[PDB]
Parts: C-alpha cells; structure tokens; sequence
C-alpha cells in the first residue's frame, strides 16, 4: 500500500485532586493518571507538542509544564486553589 | 467509562441573626455560615455563579455581594431591618 | 490564569399581576420584568434550561413556555385564577 | 449554527405523604414521582448534581441520598416526623 | 512558494440520540453525523488517528472504535444511558 | 539525535464580547487576542489548519474564517447574539 507519515495521539486522564505541593509545584505524578487504555500509566511517552484540557477547556502553553520519563509529572500551577474533582486530559501528539 | 463534565453544588447555609454592623455593610461571615455537610465551614469557595436564599426565595444578583477566601463574608444590604430568624441559603456553582 | 468554562444566571422578577390575557395566553412580557439589576429590563437573553419560581417554589417544565428576544413573553397557563401578588422569578442559565 | 454546551434539568414533583418506612429509611420511590411532564415517571435519570426542595426551601447535600435506576428511591431521613402535604421537588442537573 | 507537509482535519457533529442498539453495539452511523460544510455526510474518510468529543470533552482511546468507508460507524460503548442531547464531535486527521 | 518532524502549536484566547459588527462581519482582531504567553499578541501566523473553540466545543469549519498577517481576525458568524463573556480558543497547527 502507499506509505503514509505515522502520527499518534497518547492521551493521560487523572484528576486534580491527585497533585502535590502548593503553588507553582503543583504536579500530577505519570503515576497516577491513566492513559488511553483504562490501567494505571508508568511514563510520558516523548512527544512534539503536547496539550492539557482543563474541565473540557484547552489551556495555554504558559499554563503547564510537563516532563517525560518514569519519574515524569505536568506541572501545572494554580492547581490548588481549584476543586479536587476537576479533570485533566494531557493530549501528546508523538509524529 | 465516558468522561462527564464536573460541576458541583457547595450550599451554605445560616440565619439573617449572625450578621455584622448596620446598612450596606452587613455581611455574613464565612465561619458563621454551615456547609452542606452539617457543621461550621470555614472558607468560601471560589464559584462561576452564586444564588441567594432568602427564606427560601431566590434573590437577584443586585442585593448580594459574596467574597471568597477564608475572610469571605456574603454582604446583604437592608438585611437589619429584617427579622433574626430569616433562614439564608448560599448556593455556589463550582465548574 | 487557569481558563474555566463559562456560566452565568440571568434572573427576571415580576409579579402575576402584570399578565396579559385568561387561559393559556397568560404571559408576561419582558419589558414587564424587573432584571437582576433593579430596573426595566428589555429582552430575555439566550438560555440552554431555565428555571420559574412561583412564589419561590420551583415549577416543572410542562407549566410555563419562555420565548427569547425584545419580544419575548413567559406564557404560564393558569396563571389568571391565582391572585395578582405572586412574585415571579424567572432563572435563565446562558452557557 | 455555533455549538453549545447540552445542559438540561429534570425535575421530579411529589408529597411527603408517599414514602415508606420510618427513620433513616424513608425514601419517596421514583415510580410515585411525578416528573416535569405531568406524568407517573419510571426511572431517576443520571445526573452529575441534585438539588432537593422540601416545601420550596433548598436542602443541603447531608438530609437526602438519591439513587438512579428504575428502582431508585430519594432516600429523606427524618420525614415521617413531618407533615404528609409537604411538597417535594427534586432536580437533576445531567450534563 | 515554499512546499509544506499537508494535513487537514475533518469534523463530524451529531448527538448520542441517533445510535442503534444497546451495550458495546451502540454506534452512530456515518450518514446521520454533520460533516464540516453543515449537511448530511455520506462517509467517514481515511485517517491516522481521531479524537471523539462528548459534550466538548476528550474521550480517550478505549470509548470509542470507528469505522471508515460508506458503511462506517463510530461504535461508543455505553452511550445508551446516557442522555439524547449528548453532542458528538468527530476529528479525522488526515495527513 | 534523530531528527524529527517539526510541528507546533499556537493557541490565542479571547472573548466574544471583543468582537467590531454584526452578522457576517463578527470579528475577533489579532490585536485583542491574547497568544500562549499570556500577553497581547500581534499577528496570527501562517498554519496548515485550525481549530476554534467557543466555550470549549470544538466548532466545525463553516462557523469560522481565519485571516493572517498583521491585520488577521477570526471571522465568526453569529456571535452577536451570544453573550459578552463565552470565552474563545483558537489553534493554528504550524507544521
């Protein structure tokens, strides 16, 4: 068949009540958001760019920061100040 | 399962009784005020919109005035004129 | 900051005094319905669900019939035989 | 035309004076609810928050425990001590 | 000019009440869903990975199974219970 | 390293109540369109295709127009009717 670029989307779901520390440390831990499979994820996969939705609403590049590998985490400050019930979907578009 | 959008309903709820000072600044104090779970609250949380319970009668947004935080006080002008007794119910829709 | 959906209550306050009509043409119009800023209000606005409280007990969604625009008009049957001094308060939820 | 959040409100309409058991069991049956059509309803749909209005007044989160389902039942402790004509209103908020 | 890579997004919009069947057979048809343009669609196109939106929310990878082809069907597990007035947004990217 | 596919992503927030004209001619300027930073952007740049996100729905592509260059505005149809504070996210994928 003809070949065609490859591209993925990963997408982590978690919750910010699952976050540690105060202010601009708040980190949602790669161990403990599930990945688009249903199962408890182990590592951020490395990506191009990635996106982060908010309750459904996509935030900012200024509002996130996430790390990859085993020990990975979205930083995502502010977090605390919000509900422990919001969701989180981190969208990691690997091509 | 499939994600839902969260929102929640935090209520408040205390008596025109436990107010403060006389006219346009009388407030009800956040730790002054039950929670939806029975006992005495201490912060306001931060909220999209507010309704207001006046013995059971919902109150446009012109005669209320709610500020967050743990120093959070619901301001009711013209509420010293009314009676002691006047249930108040503070709804906040947390989105 | 972190971006939240958006959502806001509209609420209109009359009284059953101002209807127009017997029957099931009962309706009041919105240029008869104070808003919730203490004056004559123009046009009901844009609404996914809304709310009628009838001296403040909340009314199910087969007895009241809301139409938008400058002239818009709550049609609530039934409303000729109750007396003239009921207040209305009409909730719109725009998000 | 621009897409919109679905957003709808359910509202189910009974007395005190339908439930059974006493104590911490007293429960008004979803097939003894009349919903927002005017109708003997069937099932209590999904929701994500619900609000209970005994008699017009807002209830808190603590005085009531609903269940969805064809046999779901909103379980109001401490009713049978009151009135059997007391108005019950229930609505669901599904989003 | 300047030859850049070529990727486009297809976008196809319908609500959770126009499925067939009940369970993991729950799909939408391909010619029931809106297209980009704003009329009845008649395929789902060739992809490399699509995101499913219920109510403006990400759904991950294991709520949804698509089809292409004129027959094709986005299979969403589960959506029987939930509500009519869901809105579905379907993204193809096609590179 | 291995070299990879470059692709990015620039997102710009505002609201509908920053919009010049009715009707058709509804516009959001590039000059009052905050970009992923968190300041005032300037120009909308050159992308391959975009999305628009009113109050976090992802809207087809016949309810928007997008124009580059120093003098850009997103040309969204219909959007006077809606109210002032829906808030507005647009992506341009730039690969």
């Amino acid at each position: 068949p003809i070949i065609q670029p490859f591209m993925a989307s990963r997408r982590f779901t978690s919750t910010l009540g699952a976050g540690t520390g105060t202010g601009a440390a708040f980190a949602i831990a790669a161990t403990a958001c599930l990945n688009d499979a249903g199962t408890t994820a182990t590592a951020f996969p490395t990506f191009t760019y990635y996106n982060l939705y908010v309750n459904g609403i996509l935030q900012p590049s200024v509002n996130s920061s996430v790390t990859t590998g085993p020990t990975g985490a979205i930083t995502i400050p502010g977090g605390d100040a919000l509900d422990g019930g919001i969701p989180i979907t981190i969208e990691f578009i690997v091509t």
